[PDB]
DNA sequence: ATATATATATATATATATATATATATATATATATATATATATATATATATATATATATATATATATATATATATATATATATATATATATATATATATAT
């Protein structure tokens, strides 16, 4: 019972300005953060040392390559989206197409190369297509 | 009229202590000066240079921290949405029925 009506922008615009004053209130700021402090270090916990990894092998991987610059980041940013893709859904056909869909994304729009986007995805599923 | 004690006086003189003076000189201490020089400490300057610390700059580069951005992607948290569905909670209804 959220996204039920359509929501203009003057409505948007309003609900979000209430939340937002509604925040910078000293006590409903500093309460809600002292209570979900534990479990957002929990989900950090859980979560970002699978992304490290993937980091230091794509770096890994990229110097190999000869890739420098702010051209490394499109591979480390597509070894990421393919991270999270591992992390969301599993192992399996829909990761398959996943990668499929995103070697195709980034070789379209940002330029990258498909023989390095293979070097990325075979040192983070295992090989180039992820079977 | 006598003896002991607390004081005031008339007259000269003596010893103890607190001070003020007339005349010169000596020693100790607190300071002010005339004349040169030395040593210790607090500071201001003339001329160059060195070491320590607080900052401002000329020119490039590096590391740590607080932020703002150019371009794509990831993770944690506060919220706003597009479209179905589920769970907890605060309420309004359509229809019948039960309990406080």
């Amino acid at each position: 019972a959220k996204g039920r009506t359509p929501r203009s922008f003057s409505q948007r615009y309003g609900k979000w300005n209430a939340k937002f004053t509604a925040f910078s209130n000293p006590t409903v700021a500093s309460t809600i953060l002292t209570n979900v402090a534990p479990i957002a270090q929990g989900n950090f916990q859980t979560n970002v040392p699978k992304f490290t990894s993937v980091n230091e092998q794509v770096s890994a991987v990229l110097t190999q390559y000869g890739v420098t610059g702010p051209s490394r980041a499109i591979y480390q940013g597509y070894g990421l989206k393919v991270a999270r893709a591992l992390n969301r859904i599993g192992a399996g056909p829909a990761l398959t197409n996943m990668v499929a869909g995103l070697k195709a994304y980034y070789v379209s729009a940002y330029g990258a190369n498909p023989e390095i986007l293979d070097a990325v995805t075979n040192i983070i599923l295992g090989s180039p297509t992820g079977y």
